[PDB]
């Protein structure tokens, strides 16, 4: 399935040039921001899909991570597969670790109050991350097997909603600038 999703959404600091290129390509160039998350993927995601990527460019100075970023509905889910960030390795309540497509990852859980999503501007939500215990190198081509991922977290008590929304490989910043150039399949 070829990408069929822009994701371009900023909390409005700073500046955040975003560039729908062609196929599954984007490029992220920003400056002293807020929060924002721009990528490439699917309309609805699977726990079954396989996404491909290519960082050609991961340049984050401060707060970016280079992370797989989806969310369910029924419930309202928020999940992360993060292979690469800058100056933060986000983390929470420890779960458990996963292995997949040659790294392994912790699992944790975070919860967001009064909250931005694809619900409203100030919602509460839960969050599932897998993050990779190092950073992943980029330039290659690279492989998210969700489904390990989506499994592991189920085995520990973290089950996704009933409802599929959106499913990217996202850059995500806060409070920081940089440069990324991402190719999605
Ligand atoms: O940042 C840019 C990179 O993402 C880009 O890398 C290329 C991304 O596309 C890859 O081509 C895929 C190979 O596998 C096939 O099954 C897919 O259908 C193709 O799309 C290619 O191999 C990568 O080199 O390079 C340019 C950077 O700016
Ligand atoms: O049109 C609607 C959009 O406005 C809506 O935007 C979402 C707003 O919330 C964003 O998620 C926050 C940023 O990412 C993480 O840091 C945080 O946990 C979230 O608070 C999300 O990226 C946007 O998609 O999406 C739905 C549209 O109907
Ligand atoms: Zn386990």
């Amino acid at each position: 399935a070829s990408t069929d999703y822009w994701q371009n959404w900023t909390d409005g600091g700073g500046i955040v040039n975003a560039v729908n290129g062609s196929g599954g390509n984007y490029s992220v160039n920003w400056s002293n921001t807020g929060n924002f998350v721009v990528g490439k993927g699917w309309t609805t995601g699977s726990p079954f899909r396989t996404i491909n990527y290519n960082a050609g460019v991961w340049a984050p100075n401060g707060n970016g991570y280079l992370t797989l970023y989806g969310w369910t509905r029924s419930p309202l889910i928020q999940y992360y597969v993060v292979d690469s960030w800058g100056t933060y390795r986000p983390t929470g309540t420890y779960k458990g670790t996963v292995k997949s497509d040659g790294g392994t990852y912790d699992i944790y859980t975070t919860t967001r109050y009064n909250a931005p999503s694809i619900d409203g501007d100030r919602t509460t939500f839960t969050q599932y991350w897998s993050v990779r215990q190092s950073k992943r190198p980029t330039g290659s081509n690279a492989t998210i097997t969700f489904t390990n991922h989506v499994n592991a977290w189920k085995s520990h008590g973290m089950n996704l909603g009933s409802n599929w929304a959106y499913q990217v490989m996202a850059t995500e910043g806060y409070q920081s600038s940089g440069s990324s150039n991402v190719t999605v399949w």
